């Protein structure tokens, strides 16, 4: 058991525990040993070149924790913990509900790989809603320090009115979030503007110092329109940011997983390059000029300054997590800053969207 160091988490540690436990399991094993802060390190000290300012809010390091882990906010100070400069939780729906049947998460470790179909478990808003009031204030504390909170928002299988679920997440955990995040995404056009319009005229209505930003996660999967189509509606409500990417229901060729034709999305290093040129498309679709928090497939400071050249403001990682480990996280910050000095930008910001100025 016990500390490293990337080595030993990534060569021992992590492939023992994955060859000892199912996927879903080792999930449930993270969350309960984050929450509790049984965690190693973190012997990084984030540089004022890896801060970024956006969305309304300082981040001490541009690299997050992706929707999808801590799914029901149980885990989210052993998360920054971690070294993680900003934290996602969720999806959350309004009413809980147990999602799919298992098994419903499959790794594909040929492909550094996961594919999932968890249905969106959820405890629900209300139980989430009183584990954020139980850390209310010393998430504010955690804010003002730059380590801001979001909040992924879903919505309900048998929902009868998709807008009125987001609307709903928007209402009780709008004022806990720094963020929040509605999934147009998950495995219009008039529609979308319809749906958009309720979600952020809902934001408005909240008290000013509990008014967090919105912004819309997408499929790597979607047409040339609906990219057109989504750049339009953002720019034209003035949604605060854009997620790019979730999971792909493609499956590209040279998949090696006994499990690549499990339904459901795929995640990590298949995802990566698909992601980052959503990240690059979306960005000249919306001039440069809506914030983008780029995920799909990063495990390493390339992975991240890719990203952040192709227009990412910010990045976040999953799948890397599940692989490397904890370690995974100093690891990205580490190189990210190495190569960020190597190609002679000052920080992180001066790297936003350098690629399309080449
Ligand atoms: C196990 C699993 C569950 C996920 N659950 C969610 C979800 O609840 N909501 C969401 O927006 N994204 C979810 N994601 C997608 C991730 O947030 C992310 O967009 C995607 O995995 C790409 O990042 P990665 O390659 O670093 O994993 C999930 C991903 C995986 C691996
Ligand atoms: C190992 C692991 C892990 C995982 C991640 C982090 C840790 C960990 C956390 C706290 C401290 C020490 C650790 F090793 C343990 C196990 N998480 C997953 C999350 C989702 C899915 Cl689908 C799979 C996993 C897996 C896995 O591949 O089994
Ligand atoms: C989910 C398996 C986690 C096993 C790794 C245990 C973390 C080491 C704890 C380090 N420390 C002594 C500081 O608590
Ligand atoms: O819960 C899930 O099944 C899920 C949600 C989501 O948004 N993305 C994903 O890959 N899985």
């Amino acid at each position: 058991m016990a500390t490293g160091d990337e080595r030993f988490y990534a060569e021992h540690l992590m492939p023992t525990l994955q060859g000892l436990l199912d996927p879903e399991s080792a999930h449930r094993l993270a969350v309960r040993f984050t929450s509790l802060g049984l965690l190693p390190r973190a012997r990084f000290q984030d540089s004022d070149m890896l801060e970024v300012r956006v969305l309304g809010h300082k981040f001490r390091n541009p690299v997050g924790i992706a929707a999808g882990f801590d799914k029901h906010g149980e885990a989210v100070d052993g998360l920054y913990k971690m070294g993680f400069g900003f934290v996602e939780i969720g999806s959350v729906t309004p009413k809980p509900q147990e999602g799919n049947p298992r098994p419903r998460v499959f790794r594909l470790p040929e492909d550094q790989a996961v594919i999932n179909r968890y249905g969106f478990n959820s405890h629900g808003l209300s139980v989430v809603e009183h584990r954020l009031r139980a850390r209310q204030q010393k998430q504010a504390k955690l804010t003002e320090d730059g380590l801001p909170l979001g909040v992924n928002l879903g919505k309900n299988k048998t929902s009868v009115d998709a807008a009125e679920d987001y609307a709903e997440g928007v209402r009780v955990l709008g004022p806990l979030a720094d963020y929040l995040v509605v999934n147009v995404s998950s495995p219009g056009k008039a529609e979308l503007r319809r749906l958009l319009t309720k979600v952020l005229q809902e934001r408005d209505g909240l008290r000013r110092v509990h008014r967090p930003a919105v912004l819309v996660k997408i499929a790597p999967d979607l047409t040339s329109q609906d990219k057109e189509d989504i750049a339009s509606v953002v720019k034209e409500l003035g949604i605060d940011g854009l997620i790019v990417t979730n999971t792909t229901v493609s499956r590209p060729a040279g998949l090696q997983g006994a499990l690549r034709s499990e339904t459901g999305g795929l995640s990590g290093k298949p995802l990566r390059d698909l992601s980052t040129q959503t990240i690059r498309e979306m960005y000249a679709l919306t001039q440069g000029r809506v914030p983008i928090i780029g995920v799909g497939g990063v495990s390493s400071g390339q992975d991240a300054l890719e990203k952040i050249r192709a227009g990412a403001s910010l990045v976040q990682l999953y799948t890397a997590l599940t692989f490397w480990g904890p370690p995974v996280v100093g690891k990205v910050k580490r190189e990210l800053e190495a190569l960020l000095k190597e190609q002679g930008f000052g920080g992180v910001t001066d790297a936003i969207g350098a690629d399309h100025r080449r």
